[PDB]
RNA sequence: UUCACAUUGCCCAAGUCUU
RNA sequence: CAAUGUGA
């Protein structure tokens, strides 16, 4: 239950394909490096404060200790050849513009016993020999430039990139040690952020204002122009060589901001006459104290990252700094790998680290995609070329007959008329009579209503008079709170199939939109789209399976107490195809899925109801979990898995497959001839594969991109196989991983993970929209405000 | 709320110390 | 999912 299985071989399937990854080749020394525990008393200090006591340190003791060491900032330091210590605690004391530091030697740390665990001979890879090496390559653009996680930000030389609001762009980048079948790698990525522009405050107030300049007006702000303005300052730090952090800002100006006016204060003791008195002031420090400080005197300190949400317009600026295409991409990366210089570093040199400048090179295999059989009386059998087909003289393999259905207008009648909701149903019709799903009938109902409170009557009365009522087609004027509101009596209250459609796609039809309009009506209805060509499936088909996909959504930042929300779904067929659906709210920001032995319970009971199969095997698709996390979650979670079959029947044992999916990493792949770049992009092919040289030196992992980059550069999903009783080939894991991202039903396309995964997310974000604004006694509310209907449990109602 | 892809928002990480 | 883009 708790160690990932080996890698049991190398895949062979596909064509070969040329492709460099941003790893870049680390040799390191195989000699001992030292590892000491620090004390710095007081120890409340930021980060970046003991990283500034240790620096002085260092050389204020240069003399008989210390004669280029590396810190954490935190409690760890490290030397390539050892002090004049022992083992003994050796309390300093530092001055830096009152410090106690202790040094004591704990350990000595073999950089040997990493290559024999890069290599066959050691079983698994000692951790905290990486971390020393993390602490070694972190060292100097810890202080040099401003940390973000594991990334580095700063502002750019010569470039400036506002976003307005006091805000700027600021670029930067991603590195981590890790360790792979070749080498230690650095893996390095660029990225960009937004961050407070260090200028006066009486500039910030006037962006945030939208001021062309100060004296626009001489008035004391309006009471709207205080709000929006404090809303911005409070929390930032500013500066005077002494800094605060602003808590309020004060509703009297600085003129008459008694405490002794603050205007007044200023003119006898520090000598200066305010130019703007009509302005208010800054409160800063504790908030229960009265420091004010005049905006005029006052900058925002440099180097806060903007940790609140942009606005439409800054998100909008932002997208267009920072796209870049896959070889754009590339290409900024070699740059700045190429200026970083990592190799005259001298703490890097201390260690004797050496960093290869260019990328490495590794080569991928481009699985062939399933073929995609469909229905009517031909048949069709669809052909995914670079990642995509299409539905054209091709039917449902399951096709719903829709005789009895209605419209809901809450769209204006005058924005949206009889004759556009005509003209809609008309094309639909044709549509979906193409596709084999027969709207046969116009709506047995049709009615415009406005707001929220009409859904709930109207739904109700429409269940109760139209016998064998299967959708209910919801026309919505845009973004509105209608929306939520039709999913909460639709899914949780009555459970009644809607399918919502904006304003705008009705009065002007596309069939390419009606089309895919049709795909998620089909599936709600309980169709079946298409499924993968049954004998071209992997062997694992031959026995019962039930695939689950699992993923967890967390709060936005900046929350505080909102729950996660776990979603689970299985399989209900042997296609595989359609899926059934658990949820629940639970603890805030845990990845853990509390109640998961539950929820595959339901799934298990659910797949033999409908399969009349006990599932032999489970594959386990669990999206978002990161390495750091791989024992906590695998614990809790494979046994979870266990205890579900295990109270259900038997000596009920099928084989657990347990798969890791990781779209958010920072591995990108590029192709090295420019012939193999796909579309504008220039991205990587779908089906590329990667299960060497990048990968883990021991464990069962790999990299395969499924879909085809539209735009910007791919990430190619990574997976991690944590447990396998099924004893999977790479080849096989990898052909069938591939596969399931073509049974996504809501495009004729190869989506960048499996669906099982891909509907877990949308579960989630439908469980978070039965909550907007609702979010023991607290629990059980949140737990009914996600719990669905009787009718539909057994539906594809997230679809 | 036709859909995918991409950027950010999500576990780990990161962050958090005389007017 | 939300904001913003590229696309069908
Ligand atoms: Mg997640
Ligand atoms: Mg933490
Ligand atoms: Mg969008």
């Amino acid at each position: 239950a708790f160690k990932p299985p080996p890698r049991p071989d190398f895949g062979t399937s596909g064509r070969t394909i040329k492709l460099q990854a941003n790893f870049f080749e680390m040799d390191i020394p195989k000699i001992d490096i030292y590892h000491y525990e620090l004390d710095i008393k007081p120890e409340k200090c930021p980060r970046r404060v003991n990283r500034e006591i240790v620096e002085h340190m260092v050389q204020h003791f240069k003399t008989q200790i210390f004669g280029k060491p590396v810190f954490d900032g935190r409690k760890n330091l490290y030397t390539a050849m050892p002090l004049p210590i022992g083992r003994d605690k050796v309390e300093l004391e530092v001055t830096l513009p009152i410090f106690k530091v202790s040094i004591k030697w704990v350990s000595c740390v073999s950089l040997q016993a990493l290559h024999d665990a890069l290599s066959g001979r050691l079983p698994s890879v000692p951790f905290e020999t990486i971390q020393a090496l993390d602490v070694v390559m972190r060292h100097l653009p810890s202080m040099r430039y401003t940390p973000v996680g594991r990334s580095f930000f700063t502002a750019s030389e010569g470039c400036s990139n506002p976003l307005g609001g006091g805000r700027e762009v600021w670029f930067g980048f991603h590195q981590s040690v890790r360790p792979s079948l070749w080498k230690m790698m650095l893996n390095i990525d660029v990225s960009a952020t937004a961050f407070y522009k260090a200028q006066p405050v009486i500039e910030f107030v006037c962006e945030v204002l939208d001021f062309k300049s100060i004296e626009e007006q001489q008035k004391p702000l309006t009471d709207s122009q205080r709000v929006k303005f404090t809303k911005e300052i409070k929390g930032l730090k500013v500066e005077i060589k002494r800094k605060y952090r602003v808590c309020n800002v004060t509703r009297r100006p600085a003129s008459h901001q008694t405490f002794c006016t603050v205007a007044q204060y200023f003119k006898d003791r520090h000598k200066l006459v305010l130019r703007y008195p009509h302005l208010p002031c800054l409160q800063v420090g504790q908030e229960q104290k009265h420091t004010y400080l005049p905006l005029e005197v006052c900058n925002i300190v440099a180097g806060q990252r903007c940790i609140k949400k942009l606005t439409d317009n800054q998100t909008s600026t932002m997208i267009r700094a920072t796209a870049r295409s896959a070889p754009d991409r590339q290409e900024e990366i070699s740059k700045l790998m190429r200026s970083a210089d990592f190799n005259t570093d001298p703490y890097v040199r201390e260690f004797g680290i050496m960093v290869k400048d260019e990328m490495t090179d590794v080569t991928g295999r481009v699985l062939q995609p399933p073929s995609i059989l469909y229905g009517g009386r031909n048949k069709a059998i669809a052909t995914p070329v670079q990642g995509v087909w299409d539905m054209r003289n091709k039917q449902f393999h399951t096709g719903i007959e829709i005789k009895v259905w209605a419209i809901a207008c809450f769209a204006p009648q005058r924005q949206c008329t009889e004759v556009h909701l005509k003209s809609f149903t008309e094309q639909l019709r044709k549509i979906s009579r193409d596709a084999g799903m027969p709207i046969q009938g116009q709506p047995c109902f049709c009615k415009y209503a406005q707001g929220a409170d009409s859904v709930e009557p109207m739904f109700r009365h429409l269940k109760n008079t139209y016998a064998g009522l299967q959708l209910v087609v919801v026309i919505l004027p845009g973004k509105t709170p209608v929306y939520a509101e039709v999913k909460r009596v639709g899914d949780t209250v009555l459970g009644m199939a809607t399918q919502c459609v904006q304003m705008k796609n009705v009065q002007r039809t596309t069939p390419q939109t009606l089309s895919n309009l049709c795909l998620k009506i089909n599936v709600k209805l309980g169709g079946v789209n298409n499924i993968l060509l049954p004998q071209g499936r992997p062997p694992v088909f031959q026995q019962p399976v039930i695939f689950l996909g699992a993923d967890v959504t967390h709060p936005p930042a900046g929350d505080g107490k909102k729950p996660s929300i776990a979603a689970v779904v299985g399989s209900m067929d042997a296609h595989p195809n359609r899926y059934c659906a658990t949820v629940r709210v639970q603890q805030h920001r845990q990845e853990i899925i509390q109640d998961l032995a539950a929820m595959v319970r339901e799934l298990l009971i659910q797949f033999y109801k409908s399969t009349r199969f006990k599932p032999t095997r489970i594959i386990f698709y669990r999206d978002g979990v990161s390495e750091g996390q791989f024992q906590q979650v695998l614990h809790h979670e494979l046994l979870a898995i266990r205890e579900a079959c295990i109270k259900l029947e038997k000596d009920y044992q099928p084989g657990i497959t347990f798969i890791v999916v990781q779209k958010r990493h920072h591995t990108r792949l590029f192709c090295t001839d420019k012939n193999e770049r796909v579309g504008k992009s220039g991205n990587i092919p779908a089906g590329t594969t990667v299960d060497t040289k990048i990968t883990h030196p021991t464990e069962f992992d790999f990299y395969l991109c499924s879909h085809a980059g539209i735009q910007g550069t791919s990430r190619p999903s990574h997976y991690h196989v944590l447990w396998d009783d099924n004893r999977f080939s790479s080849d096989e894991l990898q052909i069938l991983t591939y596969q399931l991202c073509h049974t996504y039903v809501r495009c004729t396309r190869s989506v960048s993970i499996p669906a099982p995964a891909y509907y877990a997310h949308l579960v989630a974000f439908r469980a978070r929209y039965h909550l907007v604004d609702k979010e023991g006694r607290d629990h059980q509310a949140l737990a009914k405000a996600v719990q669905v209907h009787q009718d539909t449990l057994r539906t594809m109602y997230f679809a």
